[PDB]
């Protein structure tokens, strides 16, 4: 699946891995996350992150 980056502090959204100590399941896409999740190392909001791709 895919990889988004935070601009704010290099954290890897990888959403094979999920964020599960964040209630995350593995296999979650970025776009099924909450609106209020946050990156779990800076808490920069989703805005923030861009998907690692062409």
């Amino acid at each position: 699946m895919a990889k988004w980056v935070c601009k704010i502090c290099g954290y890897i959204y990888d959403e094979d891995a999920g964020d599960p100590d964040n209630g995350i399941s593995p296999g979650t896409k970025f776009e099924e996350l909450p609106d209020d999740w946050v990156c779990p190392i800076c808490g920069a909001p989703k805005s923030e992150f861009e998907k690692l791709e062409d």
